[PDB]
């Protein structure tokens, strides 16, 4: 196995196949039919990056320490030529008067995911999948014993793809039309897989092809192919959590709302983070207090014409939402003091967020 | 106690000054000035803010982080009205209202009074230079406590910093244009951090006062005071190689990046690399327990005798990173002695690394 390649034709592929038993700490390298393939895996998911070889090359395959190899390539100067050749049990890397000899492990020992058949497929712009994931990712659970929440639901229905995330306390949903007729279907992508998928998306003109099997998901964009197992479990139904008829709409500028809440949060309970809202004609008042009896109060002009009411909620969750929206204006959809709140960009129903009420 | 001040005039001060009462800031309105004081009993920062609007005298103590976070949290151009009521300190701006808990000003600790013995003035940029040139070589948590801080030495008209952990050393000397006595104090690491943090970067000069057990720095409307560390700091003069007459010169960034690449295949714990010097060439090698190997060859300016020597590469990289320069000079003795490293264009800082 031998190849010579420009440094910058390796770095993005290396970035993608690297991670965030010891062979899982290596990258599989393969030279075949004019192409260098690099694969990383943690047994649950895998990334394959292909790079065209325009310079003389010789076929073969090995595995090499991922972090050391990446760091060597990155440490070489911009534009450097990197010549690689297998020499016994070692991989030799040379560029200029810099030389390196890395340990290998056999390509035969690099683990594969089981083979599987694709049952649902669709293509969509990368920007669209990026918006879907970014809209909801922050509401996924981390390491909950309810293992099926440590991930994101992907739901196809009609011509729409939808993502849902919840940690069992708060919920995020995003839906976007993708212009293809789809079966009604849903799967749970593990949280790490979501993150890896997200980082594969450069926001470019390459279309994204998604293929979903009964136990796996695959995403293809240009020179990259990502494959992950699905979480084998039942996701909760997002539909029963959405408020039925939130008939009291408050609208206000996102930043003003966010800044008022961030100030109020400073004097809220450090563990439970409850803040109270008092809504009246075109006016919102936010209060917070803590066990030390310190108190915050914010009054803002907003748009509102419903009946007066008050509601409490977790200010950390509400701030998470307002930071995810990054938009001009926000809509808070209210029912009463004992019902959840749904929050949206005032100018788009594509993403919605639900936060539980708190009795304070 | 009442004041009303622009957000812009509180923020920098609050940031500079930021057992329960140690978590609070002491606020004092007296003689048309707001004083803000923060302390951890070892050191203290005081900021003075002139009050151009109506105000009433008095003092209290309030949670530092919360007050800072509320003031920062308010919008550009906010006016911040403050008054003691209770028990509580009220902060108001726009239609944002806050009630904070207090501890009595009477309880706020004072550093003991002390007398200035040595005093001088120098530019902010010179103190920045002195500290950044050496800070990275201080020990962290060494049982020789005085190595966890930084020596500040006056000699002739020079102010000098020295930092060392036993394994490598940094020294930097700068002229300050005043006749100074010969004196040395050791400033604790925390104090060195704060001393740096108060510069700022404007053209306000720094005024330093040194006592037998304290150092004080005045810049602008801020006064920082720290206790000193006792103990006998080593003599940089005995650490400098007596006659390192083998002189190698190389590009700083070229040299750094070569070491940084070799370091990848050095032992993770011991970090050793080998240097082979010969006529106008440097070879750097490294290897690890997995028998992986790195080799770098660089063109350098060298016409001394050949030799080889081992070093902890993290120590060398620390030096090269702290030098912000075009070319470096490595000054060698033999395979079992230290190396001295300087900017090829300046002698005002020097670095010493022990061989492995
Ligand atoms: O080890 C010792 O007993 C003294 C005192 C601490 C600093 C230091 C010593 N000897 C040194 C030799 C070299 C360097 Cl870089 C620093 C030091
Ligand atoms: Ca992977
Ligand atoms: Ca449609
Ligand atoms: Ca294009
Ligand atoms: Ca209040
Ligand atoms: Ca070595
Ligand atoms: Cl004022
Ligand atoms: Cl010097």
């Amino acid at each position: 196995m031998k190849f010579t390649v420009e440094r910058e034709h390796l770095l993005k592929p290396l970035q993608q196949v690297s991670g965030p038993l010891p062979i899982l700490g290596n990258l599989l390298l393969q030279v075949a039919d004019g192409t260098l393939s690099l694969t990383g895996t943690d047994l649950e998911m895998e990334m394959v990056a292909r790079v065209a070889l325009v310079q003389p090359h010789e076929p073969g395959a090995t595995t090499v320490p991922a972090r050391k190899f990446f760091d060597i390539c990155r440490g070489l100067p911009e534009g450097a030529e990197i010549a690689v050749q297998l020499e016994g049990e070692r991989m030799l890397v040379r560029s200029g008067r810099s030389r390196f000899s890395l340990s290998t492990l056999p390509a035969a020992d690099f683990p594969n995911l089981d083979d599987w058949q694709s049952e649902v497929e669709f293509t969509l712009p990368q920007a669209t999948m990026k918006r879907l994931i970014e809209a909801t990712q922050f509401s996924m659970a981390h390491q909950d014993v309810r293992y099926y929440l440590n991930g994101m639901l992907f739901e196809t229905e009609g011509e729409e793809l939808r993502t849902v995330a919840t940690d069992g306390h708060r919920l995020a949903v995003c839906s976007m039309p993708i212009g293809q007729s789809l079966p009604s279907h849903s799967v749970i992508v593990p949280r790490k897989g979501v993150i890896e998928l997200m980082r594969m998306l450069d926001g470019g003109d390459n279309p994204l092809r998604v293929q979903i099997g009964s136990n796996n998901i695959r995403a293809h964009v240009g020179d990259f192919i990502f494959t992950s197992k699905l979480v084998d479990g039942r996701f909760p139904d997002y539909r029963r959590v959405l408020p039925k008829n939130p008939d009291k709409h408050l609208e206000a500028g996102c930043d003003l709302l966010k800044q008022a809440f961030a100030r109020a949060a400073i004097l809220s309970n450090e563990k439970f983070r409850g803040v109270r809202l008092y809504v009246s004609e075109n006016q919102l008042k936010i209060t917070a207090n803590n066990p030390e009896q310190e108190e915050a109060e914010e009054i803002l002009d907003v748009t509102y014409s419903g009946a007066e009411m008050e509601i409490g909620f977790n200010v950390s969750y509400v701030l998470d939402v307002l930071n995810a929206l990054k938009c001009e204006n926000v809509r808070m959809m209210l029912t009463d003091s004992v019902s959840s709140v749904q929050i949206e960009d005032a100018a788009s129903q594509s993403a919605a967020y639900v936060v539980m009420p708190m009795r304070l």
